[PDB]
């Protein structure tokens, strides 16, 4: 199991996901612990319910983003 | 914050993640909380370095897996 896997590293994953504001597009945001302070500075993700999560991910219509510490 | 708008549910998402076994590109898979049981039914995935998860994302070798409950 990956989390297990970095636990033993003292090292931690972000992750934040919402809905891009001007596309259909369901964004998942990714990077470790250290750039968290980074992920507030990004464009603004939109709450979006779990139903619609599914549905984008279904179709394929996801972007995953590292965001660099 | 999507994560918190889901706790005011009682939702949860499970989150597990690493690189297919035989093509060079992360794995994301998402689903409900319920979903958990199928998780270890599909193909395993395999523990991967941060660097190379970034690496993956950076690159856009990423797929992202809905597992229904």
């Amino acid at each position: 199991m990956e989390k297990d896997l970095l636990d033993k590293l003292g090292q931690h994953l972000v992750w934040r996901m919402g809905r891009a504001e001007d596309e259909d597009v369901l964004v998942v945001r990714v990077g470790l612990a250290s750039a968290t302070p980074r992920f507030r500075e990004l464009p603004r993700l939109l709450n979006l319910p779990e139903a619609e999560m599914r549905r984008l991910v279904q179709e394929g219509r996801v972007r995953v983003e590292w965001v660099e510490e």
